[PDB]
């Protein structure tokens, strides 16, 4: 990742890459989004000062069930930690948190032989909406200073490219350990909802990238990426 397409304002970098045929190793960046979407059509507030970009991957190269989102999440957290010198956490299966507030969201979509990844990073948002204020923060709120969005973008893209290359010729074993230790709510009571309901203690992560939940009837391995993890 080195070549960038930088737009001032657009409906959604995800939507744009659905209509436009871009080559691999190219990231579409937008300063603002009017129709920013989440993992289920939810509104993703994208005001000025934030980082919003999408890129394409080969659906025949990466298995995007659970492993991919975890590696992408690891990548962004590794980049942010190197720049801000602040520790970050990973929410299974696809989000980057600081303490209890979300700082970055990772999204993957498939639209006709296309694997489209969309990452949103809160960096320099000055005014934060109350409806998300309780579960979201920015780099500016944490550190108390602004950060060069382009520099952060390049770092994130470098960590992604490196992690994915090592994910190709090798396996998820190279990341499993690192991710497990950074998992949010590790060893705490949690609840999983969405296409079922499993409750227990988050005891760790499996080799397949599945969540290990200790229930009253033993440890269950959750292999579905539709489950939302909440604190319980
Ligand atoms: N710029 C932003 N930064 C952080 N959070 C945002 C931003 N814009 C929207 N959100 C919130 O993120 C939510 C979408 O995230 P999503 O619903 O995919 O999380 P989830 O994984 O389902 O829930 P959980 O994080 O509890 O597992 C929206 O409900 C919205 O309130
Ligand atoms: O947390 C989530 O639910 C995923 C959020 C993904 C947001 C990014 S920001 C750029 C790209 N375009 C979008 O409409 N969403 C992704």
């Amino acid at each position: 990742f080195k070549n960038l397409i930088w737009l001032k304002e657009v409906d959604s970098t995800q939507e744009r890459l659905k209509e436009w045929n871009v080559s691999y190793g190219t990231a579409l960046v937008a300063d603002r989004q009017t129709k920013g979407r989440g993992r289920l059509g939810r509104k993703w507030l994208s005001q000025e000062g934030g980082l919003y970009f999408s890129f394409l991957l080969n659906p025949k190269e990466f298995e995007n069930l659970l492993q991919l989102p975890l590696v992408l999440g690891l990548s962004v957290s590794e980049a942010l930690e190197e720049i801000t010198e602040i520790p970050f956490s990973l929410k299974w299966p696809n989000d980057v948190y600081f303490q209890e507030k979300k700082v970055s969201g990772v999204l993957r979509e498939l639209s006709k032989d296309k694997l489209i990844v969309g990452i949103g990073i809160n960096v320099n948002q000055r005014e934060i909406p109350e409806e998300i204020k309780d579960r979201a923060t920015t780099l500016y709120e944490i550190t108390g200073k602004d950060w060069d969005r382009k520099e952060v973008l390049l770092k994130v893209l470098k960590r992604i490219s490196e992690n994915l290359k090592k994910f190709k010729e090798k396996s998820f074993k190279e990341f499993k350990g690192k991710i497990e230790s950074k998992m949010l709510y590790l060893g705490e009571e949690v609840k999983l909802l969405g296409e079922g309901k499993i409750t227990g203690k988050l005891v760790g992560l499996s080799e397949k990238g599945g969540a290990l939940i200790l229930t009253e009837e033993g440890i269950k391995e959750i292999l579905s990426g539709e489950f939302s993890l909440r604190r319980s």
